[PDB]
């Protein structure tokens, strides 16, 4: 037993990370088949980033302006195109390590693993949630752009995030692998507002189930609540409202623990209104919202890949 | 920027994970060159675990009683031997994916990445610290034995941990790769006392440095204290004593932030005596002690592998 914030094994993605250099800018790209995906602002100088006209900038580049490095072998760029905010550099070698993969656009509250890379070599791996305001709270230094987030389903890598930028507030923003930003953000170095962030209620509930399964029961009360009363308390504390879809997602955990979803909700209501009063839950003194109901079941069932 | 509990990329270790079956027991093993390393209690039934005679149990086993599977490939066992609490299975083929590697015995307070595996297949990766009492707080379901812990230096994998058991308190215990347990534990299902756990003071200080680097500064006071005065308070709060060695290890963080170690100590003292008063540091309501100073420096410079 035990419950940890855990990332997917990163080996399948490690084999896809290359280094993409355009002029003075070097970041990471994702090499799948004969195409390398990277943030389009690799074509930008630091001055360009203040107000880039990407189409004008890209026209100034030819294929030989892109230095793509996989390990020590240089790949030969034979085509380049822009899809929303990602560049697609067609190369002449298909990545022999290309895993089975999908591009997916995830929802607020869903989680994924980030393989943080620098100069095309993997540096570390950690699990993130897409915040309800479509930022992520990651760890990204200069050169980390192009690092990807992903989930794994046995042997298929679902890529869902490519890192593009750090907002002036230090939170992180990026795109799906079709280059569409998550949230209202643009790849321009300008002040950008992330909306109010909220707590992912369904994730907190799943983690409370994770806690019960691992023996932390103190927060359990025999009270109950209606979905409506809970959401009225939830919204006072900047918790996302809980829906029936969310109740349905939590079904399996309710069934394993014998704790109806709305009973858990009453225990969460109490925690928000009365605080945790110095005790902890799964070693945390705050309510955790970075575990989806699927993550809890997976970790508590031992799913492998 | 940002600061995350970050694990090493696991790809190099993934290629070494195999499934070892003996009789009715299946766990994981580590395939390096032509040797598979696994917990010796692979030869035990559940009832053997209550009081195993490992020498007598192993005498009844032959090479063909050990089924070793690497993916879909069946390895032929051509020799078996027990070293402390690990079985070494000689196989007829060298693992072509063997990284450069070392076997290392880490110190209490050092961190490592765990690649949790089931049936020889990697499940997740997370960062752990060797507690001062030589337990780890992991996530290990039935079948995870033989999962390994490791650090990576560029291209060299330092294997430091192999998982063997969960103590009745829920914490986890294991061995180095020569089969020597960390701590006073044995591979038998009995009540086993772990020492009093304590907080890894040098790691707390490192994490405070990480917080200052990330702009979390509210906890800085302008006080200083002495090493003995700090250690007086540390002992009262079940913190490990701070040594000059630890002060030395914190030097580079002290130099980058302009905050003398004994000044950070005074801040920590005040956090201990006054609590956090419900405030947070780096998104945590507790003092985090699972980042070494090397972890902190590494994450704030972007070392790669």
């Amino acid at each position: 037993s035990g419950f940890r914030k855990m990332a997917f094994p990163s080996g399948k993605v490690e084999g896809c990370m290359v280094q993409v250099t355009c002029g003075t800018t070097t970041l990471n790209g994702l090499w799948l088949d004969d195409v390398v995906y990277c943030p389009r602002h690799v074509i930008c100088t630091s001055e360009d980033m203040l107000n880039p006209n990407y189409e004008d900038l890209l026209i100034r580049k030819s294929n030989h302006n892109f230095l793509v490095q996989a390990g020590n072998v240089q790949l030969r760029v034979i085509g380049h195109s822009m899809q929303n905010c990602v560049l697609k550099l067609k190369v002449d070698t298909a990545n022999p390590k290309t895993p089975k993969y999908k591009f997916v656009r995830i929802q607020p509250g869903q989680t994924f693993s980030v393989l943080a890379c620098y100069n095309g070599s993997p540096s570390g791996v950690y699990q993130c949630a897409m915040r309800p305001n479509f930022t992520i709270k990651g760890s990204f230094l200069n050169g980390s752009c192009g690092s990807v987030g992903f989930n794994i389903d046995y042997d298929c890598v679902s890529f869902c995030y490519m890192h593009h930028m750090e907002l002036p507030t230090g939170v992180h923003a990026g795109t799906d692998l079709e280059g569409n930003f998550y949230g209202p953000f643009v790849d321009r170095q300008t002040a950008q507002a992330a909306g109010t962030d909220t707590t992912i209620t369904v994730n907190v509930l799943a983690w409370l189930y994770a806690a019960v399964i691992n023996g932390d029961r103190w927060f359990l009360n025999r009270f109950t609540t209606t979905l409506n009363d809970f959401n009225l308390v939830a919204m006072k504390y900047n918790y996302e409202p809980l829906t029936q879809d969310h109740v349905d997602i939590l079904g399996p955990l309710s069934a394993q623990t014998g704790i109806a979803v709305l009973d858990m909700c009453a225990s969460l209501k109490e925690l928000l209104q009365n605080g945790m009063n110095g005790r902890t839950i799964l070693g945390s003194a705050l309510l955790e919202d970075e575990f989806t109901p699927f993550d809890v079941v997976r970790q508590c069932s031992g799913v492998t890949f």
